[PDB]
């Protein structure tokens, strides 16, 4: 009569069906245009306006996924996807999420599933030791790590913990004097966290960075701004140095910044959402030097660690600061209770993803995975440098190369040349790159991180960039870009 | 040579293994004790202290899942799980997450995956119309809906939107005077949202409720507290009436609450995290009457709508109020294609619309209505068995598929509370069933929440049998001195 929506045999049959559907997708993803070519509003036209009253077959639904959903996808998993930062995935990460979705437990507390809490603390110590984090960040020592969804939520929680730590000493009425510090390259997640956490919009600082420092935040500039804020009656609270900025993969020097922060009793959060995973490699560990003097450190394992979206790894020195700000149990009372470390109460079993990746691939293969991305980007950088019509705009640090086509007021023309040039390349659907404007310079970003990407795809992307460079420069007139 | 971590054939091979592993789990879940019986710290001692340098096989990991992970699980998917609220799942919803994790796109904006944005707006209109929400909550009309992870996140976003709307008019310096209003039964997600949003802790209100009103918030009591706050120089900002409270599934009357809230220009968010999905059935739609006068409305589709953890559904009359607070564009550009990241906290959004789309299509409105109805019937059946046993008592009216009850002794309250605490823990310790409790109005009561998808009538009857046999056991050897401590 009525089949249970979780019937084991129907789960088995349809599950095998979708596995085959997805394996075919990874096999054929290259045939699709990378950036979706549908028009806004395409899907509402093709779909009914109301839910169906009677059930539809999984066979019919899967066909609609092929005809209606897949065209409206920008294929982050395409090997020719080089936009933004990678949606780094893997078989192991996918299986860990499906085991998490299969068990479907709610990690509201330890008792709700003890493994969903204890496995998280183990793998965060695993990951932290591979990162060579100090014992002050590990359960092994005096710290701790927590898995979250995104970096914005992680930054939000460390910010409220920093806010509550200061306001509980000086009074809640001073919230309108707290200043949050970033660079003009810091990701929009910091400003959003400050807006949600009640920081005054006029008290967010995006400190100017300079080409002479490759747009990394100078501690000398940070101290100048703090003294200005202190003279204006404000209270410096929070600074967020970034390793691997999203625009140009700039790197803020953590140790000089923390030195300035301790003088003014400021919380330091190190944002390494993308590049942090590379410090698993000994030759890249120097990029987070000085993290031992910071209060919190975060990276997105879904960006450059194969887990699949989403898995944010947050290490803190003082988890009590998170609990004091995020727990709802009375202030006096304020086993691990992870819900008091983050926003989400109905936590997902995210540690399975990280556990699967670490076990299925091991430290050695994971290092070489990240190294292969960096090496393919180093090759792309070498190909650019051998073509005198191009220019590397900032030093490459982690697997992303920023470059621009040069023209054969001059900056505005060059910027327009690269916007048109990039746009014709993306319009082919053969590859996908995004851009950034750093120091007034419109530059193209080539971020090699898609798991399916091999050297032949990077070389193929170089061929298309060269062919389109031949096209635009061959018929170049500066009046065509002087508008 | 090393194989690509996303190799299609290896994905196919290992994927089929997990599907078989999970199907075996659903087939055999009844054999495990529902509440995990491990000791704290068991896992750290069975697992290595460092990550392995060399790869391990999926067959080895899977065996470790069986011997190390599964024992440390409390099986929310067990048909004998009646604790808290359900972790409502289904085949269709699991497959939606599978396709979402398989495509693994990032819904940062419309261009990053147009389908990941447009499908969400379609299905939210689908669900909203199934809930008979007014057009002011739909994209067809004046409003819109957004999919988030959890209701606390959804309440936080809605609260900061209400905060910014007020503070943009009167000035940011008045944040220390804003007051957030809830009942003493309101879920702690509201208080957590107020703590994050910068609301002063002494300006959070947990207004007292009374057994005479089944612990629903009285609009007259709410108006009394507001006048006290106004007379004390405070600014009432935000009230969150609940349909289906967590402890006793109480329901707050929405219409008179917004009437009070309209008088003092307050934002109203209707929290229906658990019970909200039931109102797609016309005979339960009356429970959210008055939502036409609220500003926002939320339910957890992972709680009672089969998606899977997690899927929170938030409808708002004015999405621009969310954009004004959550956008990082400068304030003059927010002051004017959907960009869902500005409706919520998450920037790197997940393709959550697949889950909801899959559930709605694979089962349809009629079958989905009957799924929820069957849970209510089974709970009403459980309620009937309780009344026929004179040793038990129903403590609050049953509203949506959760029954509150307690064992009665042969103050009396302290002894009765201690009796039910011992009684409940002895039942949960068997591992045959799992139910949690709540102290409402000074009364310790046991909660029986029928929502796990695999739960059938035989499981509810089985749980009633377990409760009766323990009742016979506790009361057969009853002595007042055994509980008067």
């Amino acid at each position: 009569g009525v089949t249970n929506p979780l019937d084991p045999e129907e789960f088995r049959r349809q599950g095998h069906m979708i596995i085959d559907f997805l394996a075919d997708y990874y096999r054929d993803v290259e045939k699709y245009p990378v950036r979706s070519q549908v028009e806004p509003g395409y899907l509402r036209k093709r779909l009914p306006e109301t839910a169906p009253y009677n059930p539809e077959s999984i066979e019919t639904i899967l066909q609609d996924v092929t005809t209606e959903i897949i065209p409206g996808l920008t294929h982050w998993q395409s090997p020719n996807y080089y936009a933004y930062f990678p949606s780094s995935g893997s078989v192991a990460g996918f299986l860990g999420e499906m085991l998490s979705t299969g068990f479907n437990v709610v990690g509201f507390n330890w008792m709700s599933s003890p493994a969903a809490t204890e496995l998280e603390s183990v793998v965060m110590d695993w990951f932290g030791k591979m990162l060579n984090l100090p014992e002050s960040f590990l359960f092994s020592g005096s710290g701790g790590g927590v898995l979250q969804g995104t970096s914005c939520e992680a930054i939000l929680c460390t910010l409220t913990a920093a806010r509550d730590r200061k306001l509980n000493k000086i009074g809640r009425e001073h919230i309108g004097r707290l200043v949050v510090y970033g660079s003009d390259q810091t990701h929009c997640a910091l400003q959003k966290a400050a807006q949600v956490a009640g920081i005054n919009p006029k008290n967010f600082r995006a400190i100017k960075t300079f080409k002479e420092n490759s747009f990394g935040l100078s501690a000398a500039t940070l101290r100048e701004v703090i003294l200005e804020d202190i003279e204006a009656g404000l209270i410096p609270l929070f600074v967020c140095p970034t390793v691997g900025t999203t625009s140009s993969t700039a790197v803020d020097p953590i140790s000089p910044i923390c030195e300035v922060a301790k003088e003014y009793e400021m919380w330091v959060h190190v944002d390494a959402a993308y590049a942090g995973s590379a410090c698993i490699c000994p030759e890249f560990r120097h990029f987070i030097d000085g993290v031992e003097e910071a209060d919190s450190f975060s990276l997105n394992a879904h960006k450059w660690f194969f887990t699949t979206l989403d898995c944010c790894c947050l290490w803190v020195k003082d988890p009590s600061a998170l609990v004091k700000a995020l727990s709802t149990n009375p202030e006096y009372l304020r086993v691990v209770d992870y819900k008091d470390w983050q926003i989400a109460l109905s936590r997902r079993f995210r540690s399975l993803k990280l556990w699967m990746v670490l076990r299925s691939y091991g430290v050695t293969n994971l290092r070489n995975f990240l190294r292969s991305h960096v090496k393919m980007a180093k090759t792309f950088e070498g190909l650019i440098c051998m073509d005198g019509r191009f220019e590397i705009t900032v030093p490459r640090t982690f697997a992303m190369v920023c470059f621009r086509l040069l023209p054969p007021e001059n900056l505005v023309l060059a910027n327009k040349l690269n916007q048109v040039y990039l746009e014709t390349v993306n319009a082919t659907g053969s590859v996908y790159m995004t851009h950034a404007v750093v120091g007034g310079v419109y530059m193209i970003r080539f971020a090699v991180g898609s798991t399916l990407t091999e050297e032949r795809h990077v070389i193929y992307a170089w061929k298309i960039l060269q062919e389109h460079a031949d096209l635009i420069l061959g018929k170049f007139s500066e009046a065509d870009f002087s508008s």
